[PDB]
């Protein structure tokens, strides 16, 4: 059943709406040619991070606000039309939600300024129930301006479906929770409980930002915003064991951003902001999971988020300050990038996601 649509992905773009952005923008993106087409948009305030549901029928976005407007919005999504239809919104009761994840039964946010995480059950229609849990953290780190309190920046469900790991930029920790896979809107069971250990500690002043796992779930990789380092870990049965620390940033910019593995697992990419904005490229040793830097690609300004297409052919960079999504072709044998000069104009893009 080959179709033109096979290579056509639906892309969701989250933004900051302090300027001309309406909120969420949707596009068709061809992962074999790099061509794109605008589809629709949704008026949503500060949807700086969003996710599709696993079946692609729903989209959930944060509403990143410093006070009482902090929330999550739930939408019905039509992948073919690229249309978003708001279902409802619920308050996080934790300032600046900046990341979210789902297991199909609950949504979890990382509240940056609240220094907390919020759990929302998902109703039978895909809409959100009011928060069922708000988990507060305590502590600080050595950075005088950035680590005065916990700052939750990432929430990830482990590849074995058993744990939730939450990156805390403010305290140099990855908090660990046990997941109750049965917890849902109907039974009202608690989703998260503190695990053993309650947290993993990383080098002081690192500022843990985003965490990813490899395809078989035996390795994890963390990008540290302040330290500008990538930490490689061995992952097994709810344990993170540090195996290597490498420098993503080499100019002490203290603005590292996002992290992604190529789908074939052969290369790791990590972005840097503020100085020498771009993407560091590492070759992954497939057996021991360690990294060796192989290159660097300068990008537009403020690459807070990027994504790799499922076929591994393109790497798309959201450049918040240049108001563009830059498209790079990947050389699958060297990991190196080539700007194909097919930029997508978007005001303050900060989150890219695909729906197949
Ligand atoms: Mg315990
Ligand atoms: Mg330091
Ligand atoms: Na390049």
């Amino acid at each position: 059943d080959p179709s033109t649509t096979d290579s056509e992905l639906t892309m969701l773009v989250g933004t900051y709406t302090s300027g001309n952005s309406k909120g969420i923008y949707t596009f068709r993106f061809n992962e074999e040619t790099g061509e794109s087409l605008p589809l629709s948009d949704a008026e949503v305030a500060n949807p700086s991070y969003l996710i599709p549901s696993a079946d692609g029928k729903f989209v959930y976005s944060v509403n990143e606000f410093s006070k009482d407007q902090a929330a999550v919005s739930a939408f019905a999504f039509d992948k073919e039309k690229g249309t978003l239809h708001l279902l409802n919104t619920q308050k996080t009761m934790g300032a600046d939600p900046c990341y979210l994840t789902t297991n199909g039964k609950n949504i979890v946010t990382a509240n940056y300024s609240g220094g907390s995480i919020t759990v929302f059950p998902i109703g039978q229609d895909g809409a959100l129930l009011p928060a069922s849990d708000v988990i507060e953290f305590k502590g600080s780190g050595p950075d005088k301006e950035r680590q005065t309190m916990p700052h939750l920046h990432c929430v990830r469900i482990t590849p074995d479906g058993k744990y939730l790991l939450a990156d805390d930029l403010g305290t140099d920790q990855i908090h660990k929770f046990n997941i109750n896979p049965n917890a849902n809107a109907d039974n009202k069971e608690k989703f998260l409980t503190k695990g053993t250990p309650e947290a993993f500690k990383v080098a002081p002043g690192s500022g843990p930002r985003h965490l990813i796992f490899n395809s078989d779930g035996k390795f994890a990789y963390l990008i540290n915003e302040i330290g500008g380092t990538v930490i490689a870990f061995r992952y097994a049965d709810g344990m993170l064991d540090e195996i290597q620390t490498v420098a993503a940033d080499t100019v002490n910019a203290q603005g590292s951003g996002d992290i992604h593995l190529s789908p074939d697992g052969k290369y790791l990419y990590a972005s840097n902001r503020l100085k020498a904005d771009g993407v560091a490229i590492f070759k992954v040793d497939e057996t021991n999971g360690t990294l060796t830097k192989v290159g660097y690609q300068l990008t537009g300004i403020h690459p807070r988020n990027f994504i790799i297409t499922p076929n591994g052919k393109y790497l798309l960079v959201a450049c918040r300050d240049t108001n563009v999504i830059q498209i790079f072709e990947r050389d699958q044998a060297t990991g190196l990038l080539t700007d194909i000069k097919k930029d997508i104009k978007v005001d303050k893009p900060v989150c890219l996601k695909f729906v197949d």
